[PDB]
């Protein structure tokens, strides 16, 4: 029988929302804050890229991406998150990059290339974090 199964095919998932008109939003001085200083900041470092959209796993060939990781997050999609105005307060926000850590420490082991940039960029985190309004 000729039918082998090289399609369908995968795909990466579609990425979080950046935009909810329903959602209750809100500007507070500590989600300023946390655009201009904290993601800002993190955004510019070296160790930044990987974080910056939502994981391609079909690019970076990691086809269990997304069989193990069922809520991603990104820098990318907070970023977007920020600048539409999508947060009620800083603890959602804050939480959309514990969510990003933590699916990193999960799919990940200690010492690959991967966790020792989250780590850095978290420790960075948890400092501007003790800065907040
Ligand atoms: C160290 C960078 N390696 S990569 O560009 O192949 C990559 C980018 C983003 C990733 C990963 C992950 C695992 C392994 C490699 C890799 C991963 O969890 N992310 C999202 C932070």
């Amino acid at each position: 029988h000729h039918h082998h199964h090289l399609v369908p095919r995968g795909s990466n998932p579609p990425p979080p929302e950046t935009s909810n008109p329903n959602k209750p939003k809100r500007q507070t001085n500590q989600l300023q804050y946390l655009l201009r200083v904290v993601l800002k900041t993190l955004w510019k470092h070296q160790f930044a890229w990987p974080f910056q959209q939502p994981v391609d796993a079909v690019k970076l060939n990691l086809p269990d991406y997304y069989k193990i990781i069922k809520t991603p997050m990104d820098m990318g999609t907070i970023k977007k998150r920020l600048e539409n105005n999508y947060y009620w307060n800083a603890q959602e926000c804050i939480q959309d990059f514990n969510t990003m850590f933590t699916n990193c420490y999960i799919y990940n082991k200690p010492g690959d290339d991967i966790v020792l940039m989250a780590e850095a960029l978290e420790k960075l985190f948890l400092q501007k974090i003790n800065e907040l309004p």
